[PDB]
Formats: structure tokens, sequence, C-alpha cells
């Protein structure tokens, strides 16, 4: 009935390469805070409301015509969403996709631009419901894949275009199910991946076309798995004792890098060395002291970023420099952690 | 007349592989790819897709990851060829019907459909897409007018509107657009004025501006760009100076700062490339050496760093690398490879 402490916000890279978060403040609406340009260390806008009243993390996902478009749970447990109007520029109003829905969304692009939210329903199954036409309502029917699980969902795309999507089980265990084709409504069977997870999966494409799974395990450590070719391992451990849910994004060269709060609440990392294919560092802190999961992504200089709510409640971001990372700075805002499952 | 053209068509697999396809002296296209996703991975060797092609061959990524082949044939029809599946085999060479005089140029539109565009026996510019995501039937062709007299350019904006560029009439540069992604409705044609001399080169940038690359009447490498993301107006044509005696040729390295690649007066590589960032101001052209006989074709491999190929002085493809401080000795992938392109 436990994950790791979860992340505070959900981040995007706008249409136009800046980094744009999205999280709850103590009114209970989404709040959004932005860079004023696509680099580095650039200033931030400063959070401004887009209201609503939610009951899970806002997850945002960009349209494939670049309007960013924001999933929540709503005080009804119905799935709401708010959206860009226009790329990069004006928002609508809330509006209902109904349901009843028991943890925060989760979302994904298909190949034919048609966006797919996957969350677990008061059934406690994997639900999910789409755009009929690309980054378009209407939106279809809700729809059931079964099983029973007990983590948010994560979904990804595969290399050839399937959806994939990963969550932990009543043995707790990492399941999945994915499409048998790109863009259809023909699911295979639920199957086991073993292992005990004791976080909501994180779920990245490798640069060689390969999912590849992380969580904190039985023992603390952050561990992984991954498809042996193109669209699985055994799992296997990267060590550290971790205290959130993992973060993992990408380098400029495509090396791995996974992030988490360690048992001192400051933020560690571990990366891959030498290339994508190469093994993986032992883990080294960048300090702080920090009250969420870290939140991490690559900029438009090709820099990583790392947010994680601090001990006065605001959002506090570090980034890597030509050679270490920069000292924690503080974006302001109080934020809450409005996570469906805790 | 344009300046040398580009000799291959390459493409970052969905597994993280260069591939590139070029035409043979029996006209048939032939494709060569890294066996694996690391900068300095061995190459298959030149292989045979067969077919007779009357175009540069230009491969584009299906959105399912699939490869698909465009080239025109000895009928002057668009003809076509792709993958079954991503790591599979290849269809039979089909036939998309029509006649046309140029190059094809390939792009998705938001909802996934392939759409290609190519000059018309009427020097217009047409075009046929996918009925849906990466997959036939194809629609019919239809016409957007104009007159056009190099090869065209198309290139998807950060708002999701595919936009196209050719050199026209009066051999400035010019362009057409979509009103809303994934529509049969465009714009009318519109000039951005100049003079170009190459076939037009288009990126679109980290901060989702289109720009626009061409050699220019003073055989330097000039360049213009949207001054908003995916939109007007745009900026006046500003030269990056160098003197060039082919197409230039643009890409991005992992930190999204943009590095063009032509050949010289001396026929070697040389190159200019952004400094500080993405948004910072241009090197000086510095020599890569090489004595090539065909553009260069750039492009980010999947450990972030760019990869350059062109044909060498044997007609093979040469290939040479950034490394950590500098580049590679130039190597060869063997082969024999001409220059098929429609417009010349
Ligand atoms: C995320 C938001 O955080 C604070 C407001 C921010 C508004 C902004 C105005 O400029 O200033 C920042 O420092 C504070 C709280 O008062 C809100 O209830 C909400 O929790
Ligand atoms: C996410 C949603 O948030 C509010 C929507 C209202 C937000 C308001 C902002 O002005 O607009 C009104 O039309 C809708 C709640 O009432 C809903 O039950 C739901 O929890
Ligand atoms: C995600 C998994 O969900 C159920 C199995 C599914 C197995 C499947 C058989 O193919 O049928 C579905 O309805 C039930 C549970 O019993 C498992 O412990 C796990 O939580
Ligand atoms: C994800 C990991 O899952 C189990 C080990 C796995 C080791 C693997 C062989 O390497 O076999 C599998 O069946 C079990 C737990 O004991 C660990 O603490 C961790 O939670
Ligand atoms: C994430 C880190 O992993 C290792 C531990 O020794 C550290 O204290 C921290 O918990
Ligand atoms: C994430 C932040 O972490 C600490 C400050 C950091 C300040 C930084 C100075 O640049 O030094 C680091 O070691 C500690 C806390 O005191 C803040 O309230 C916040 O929770
Ligand atoms: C691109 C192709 O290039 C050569 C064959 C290649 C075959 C390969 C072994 O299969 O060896 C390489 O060195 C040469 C020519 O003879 C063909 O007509 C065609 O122009
Ligand atoms: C690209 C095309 O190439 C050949 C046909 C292909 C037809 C196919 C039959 O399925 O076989 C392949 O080997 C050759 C030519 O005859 C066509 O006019 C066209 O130029
Ligand atoms: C690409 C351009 O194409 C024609 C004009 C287009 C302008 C438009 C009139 O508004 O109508 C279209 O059919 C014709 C030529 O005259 C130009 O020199 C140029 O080559
Ligand atoms: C792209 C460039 O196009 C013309 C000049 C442009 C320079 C620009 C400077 O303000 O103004 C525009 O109207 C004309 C030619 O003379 C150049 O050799 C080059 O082909
Ligand atoms: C692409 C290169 O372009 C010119 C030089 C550039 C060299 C640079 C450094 O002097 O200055 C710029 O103005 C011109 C030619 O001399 C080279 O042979 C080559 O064709
Ligand atoms: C692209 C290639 O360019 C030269 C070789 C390069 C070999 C390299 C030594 O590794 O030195 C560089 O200066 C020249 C020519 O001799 C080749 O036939 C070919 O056209
Ligand atoms: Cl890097």
């Amino acid at each position: 009935s436990t994950i790791a402490l979860s992340e505070i916000v959900s981040v995007v890279n706008t249409s136009d390469g800046r980094l744009e978060v999205f999280g709850v403040g103590t009114d209970k609406a989404v709040w959004h805070n932005r860079q004023m340009a696509p680099h580095t260390g650039s200033p931030w806008s400063g959070w401004s409301s887009l209201k609503g009243q939610v009951t899970s993390k806002p997850v945002v996902y960009i349209n494939t015509d670049g309007r960013l478009e924001v999933f929540a749970r709503g005080t009804d447990n119905a799935l709401w969403h708010i959206w860009q109007t226009a790329t990069n520029a004006g928002w609508s109003n809330w509006q209902s996709l109904g349901g009843v829905i028991t943890s925060n969304p989760a979302i994904y692009a298909n190949t034919d631009g048609r966006l797919e939210v996957f969350a677990r329903g008061a059934d406690n199954a994997l639900w999910h419901i789409s755009q009929t036409t690309a980054h378009s309502g209407p939106w279809s029917s809700w729809a059931s894949l079964n099983g029973v699980i007990t983590s948010n969902p994560t979904v990804h795309i595969n290399s050839d275009g399937r959806l994939e999507v990963f969550a932990r089980g009543t043995d707790n265990a990492l399941w999945h199910i994915w499409q048998t084709a790109p863009d259809s409504n023909l699911w295979s069977s639920w199957e086991s991946l073993n292992g005990i997870i004791t976080s909501d999966p994180v779920v990245i494409d490798t640069a060689d076309g390969r999912l590849e799974v992380f969580a904190r395990g039985a023992d603390n450590a952050l561990w992984h798995i991954w498809q042996t070719i193109s669209h699985w391992s055994g799992w296997q451990s990267l060590n550290g004792v971790i205290t959130s849910a993992p973060a993992v994004a990408k380098n400029c060269d495509n090396r791995l890098e996974a992030f988490a709060r360690g048992t001192d609440n400051a933020l560690w990392h571990t990366w891959q060395t030498v290339s994508h294919s190469g093994p993986w560092s032992s883990w080294q802190s960048l300090n702080g002291v920090i009250t969420s999961a870290p939140t991490a992504v690559r900029d438009a200089d090709g820099r990583l970023e790392v947010f994680a709510r601090g001990t006065d409640n605001a959002l506090w971001l570090t980034w890597q420099t030509a050679s270490s990372w920069s000292p924690w700075i503080s974006l302001g805002g109080v934020l809450i952690d409005a996570s469906a499952i805790k």
C-alpha cells in the first residue's frame, strides 16, 4: 500500500525548447513556471495559476502540434484536462473526460498523433481513453485493460510504435502490457517481469531503441531491467539506498543518468560512463535537502536540469555546468504532493 | 543549374544506427548501415535494393520506425520501397504514379501520415500523402502551383504545419505552408527574396524557428530564419561568408549548436559552427581536408557526434566524424556512387 516519495512537478520541453514545470499549490490549483529563454540558467517566469482543483499529480504532455495539455484527477475522481488552444499560447478552461480513476494519469502519443491516457480505475484495473483524431477531441470511450495494479502506471512507446504500460502488481512485481500493433485497441495479456518494486516504475527508451525500466527495490537500491533487442534481461541492481522515486534522463550523448533522494535527504546520482552502452558509475552526492523525488530533464543546451521541492516547500533547481553542477537555487512557490497514490 | 548535390540520403534508424542510401553505377538504390549504434561502428558494406532510379533516393523514417525510400523511376513516376518491419526486410518497389521532375521531399504530418512533395512537368509543386499513419493506400496527387527551379525542401514547423521551400523563376527563395497541421489547405506562394544558387537546406532550431541555408550569387553560405517560433516575420538574409563549390549540409550538435558543411574552392570539406550555444555567433570557416566530389551529408549519430559523408575522387563514399577535440582521419566505405539528382 506504499511507494517511494513522488516527484513534485511534471516537466516538459516546450515547442520552442524551454523547460516548463507543473505542480500543485496550497489552493489545490495547478500552477506552472517556465524559463524565459531556451538556455541553462535562464531567468524563470515565476509561478502562475491554471486554477482547477486537483486530487492527483498534474501531468503535462506535448501534443504533436506543440500544444501542451495537462491531465489531472479532479475532485469528483474523473479525469480532467486543460490545453493550450494554440501552440505555446493561451489555455482552455478545464474540462472533464469523465471516468473514475484512482491513480495519477500517464500519457503518450500514438504514432498517429492521438494522445492516449492510462490510469488505475475504481476497480483497481488499468483503464484508458484516447483522442479520436490527432491532437484533438472528441475523446473515445473509456476502456479497460484489466489487471490489478498497486502503483501509478507508466507508459512509453517502443521503437516500433507500440505503446507499453508498466505498473506494480498485487504481488509487488513489475508487470507490463503492450499494444500488438501501433495505434491499436488490441493489447497483449498482462505479463510479469518479476522482482519486487517499492516505487513507481520509470521507463526510458534507450538510444538503441530498447525499453528500460528503473524502480526502487525491496532493499531500497535502484534496480533496472531492459528489453534485450529493440522493441527481457534479468533484473540488475545499480545499488544506492534511495528514499524517493528515481528520475532518469539522457545526457547530450545519450548516456543515462539516474537521480534520487538519499537517506541524508540530499540529491544523489549515478551515470553511464563512456557511452550510452557503458557501465554505470558509483553514486555521488549533489547536496541539497529535498522533500520530494527529483525531476530530471535535458534542456535546449544539452545540459541536465534537476528540480526538487526544498525544506521551505519551494521548487529548487540545480544543473550541469562545464565540469560540475550548479549551486541549488530557489524558484520559489509553495508546492504540495497531491499524488493519488503515496 | 544548382550547386553540386549531396550524393546520399542518411537517417538515424529507430535503433540508433546510421544508414545511407545512394545510387550505384547500375542505377539501383544501394545502402550501407552501421552494425552498432556508436561513432566509428563497423559498416555492413554496400548492398542493393534494386530498382532503376532517375533522382536522388530519399529515405524517411515512418512514425512506427520503418524506413521508406522514395525515388523517381524510369517512367518518371514516384516510386517507393519500405521495410515490412523495423528490423526486417524490404517490400518490392511499388509505383505511386504521377510524373515528376525533381527529387522527392518527404515529411511526416502530426498525424503520422507521410507527405511527399515533388516538382511536376508543369514546374509546379505537387504533393501526395498516406491516407492513414505510416500506411497505404495513398491519396491522389494534387498541385500547390507555383513555378520552381530547384528541388523542393520540406520541414515541419514547431506548431505542426508543413512548409515547403524552393528556388523560383526569379532565383529568389520562395515558400508555401499548411494553414493547419494535417491540412490540405495551404497559403499562397510567397517570396523570401535573395538569390540562391543551391537547393535550400531547412532546419528547425532548438527554439522552434525554421532556418534556411543556401549558397548565394557570391557563392558564400547564406541563411535566413523565422524570427518567432513557427511564425513570420522572417529575418533578412545574412551571410556566413566562405566560398563554396557544393550545396551546404547542416546538422545539430547534441547541444543544438548548428554546424554547416560544404565543399571548398580547394575541394576539401570545410565547416563553420555556432559557438557557445545554439543562439551564439558562428565561427570562421575551417578545413576538414579530404578531396571530395559531391556535397557533404551531415548527421548526428547515437553518441551525439556529427558524422559527415562525401563522395571521394575514386567515387567511393568517404567518412569523417567528430572526436573529443578534433575530427577523425577520412576513411573509405567503398562502393561506386553516381549523382542521380533529377535537377542539376
Ligand atoms: C504554487 C503557489 O505558490 C505560492 C504563490 C507564489 C506566487 C508568486 C507571485 O509572484 O510568488 C511566489 O513566490 C509565490 C502560494 O501562495 C500559492 O498558494 C501556490 O501554492
Ligand atoms: C480539475 C477540476 O477543477 C475544478 C474545475 C473548475 C475550475 C474553474 C476555474 O475557473 O472553472 C470551472 O469551469 C471548472 C473542479 O470544480 C472540478 O471538480 C475538477 O476538480
Ligand atoms: C498486474 C497483475 O494483475 C493481475 C493478473 C492478471 C492476469 C491476467 C491473465 O492473463 O488476467 C487479468 O485480468 C488478471 C494480478 O492477479 C497480478 O497479481 C498483478 O497484479
Ligand atoms: C527488483 C529486485 O527484485 C528482487 C530480486 C530479483 C533478483 C533476480 C535475479 O537477479 O531474480 C528475481 O526473481 C528477483 C528483490 O529481492 C530485490 O530487493 C529487488 O526488489
Ligand atoms: C533544496 C534546498 O537545499 C538546502 C540549501 C542548499 C543551499 C546551497 C547553497 O548554494 O548549498 C547546498 O549544499 C544546500 C536547504 O537549506 C533549502 O531549504 C532547500 O531545501
Ligand atoms: C554502389 C555499388 O558499388 C559497387 C559495388 C560494391 C560492392 C561491395 C561488395 O558487395 O564492395 C564495394 O567495394 C563495391 C558497384 O560495382 C555497383 O555497380 C554500385 O555502383
Ligand atoms: C524504380 C523502378 O525500378 C524498376 C522496377 C522494379 C519492379 C520490381 C517488380 O516487383 O522489381 C524490381 O527489381 C524493379 C523500373 O522498371 C521502374 O520503371 C522504376 O524505375
Ligand atoms: C515560386 C514562384 O512561383 C510563381 C508565382 C506564384 C505566385 C502566386 C500568385 O499569387 O500564384 C502562383 O500560382 C504563382 C513565379 O512567378 C515566381 O517567380 C516563383 O517562381
Ligand atoms: C542570398 C543573397 O541574396 C542577394 C543579396 C541579399 C542581401 C540582403 C542584405 O540586406 O538583402 C536582400 O534583399 C538581398 C545576393 O546579392 C547575395 O549574393 C546572396 O545570393
Ligand atoms: C569554404 C572556404 O571558404 C573560403 C575561405 C574563408 C576562410 C576564412 C578564414 O580566412 O575567411 C572567410 O572570409 C573565407 C575559401 O578560401 C576556402 O578555400 C573554402 O572555399
Ligand atoms: C575523401 C578522400 O580524400 C583524400 C584522402 C584523405 C586521406 C587522409 C589520410 O587519412 O588525408 C587527407 O588529407 C586526404 C583522397 O585522396 C581520397 O581519394 C578521397 O577523395
Ligand atoms: Cl554528454
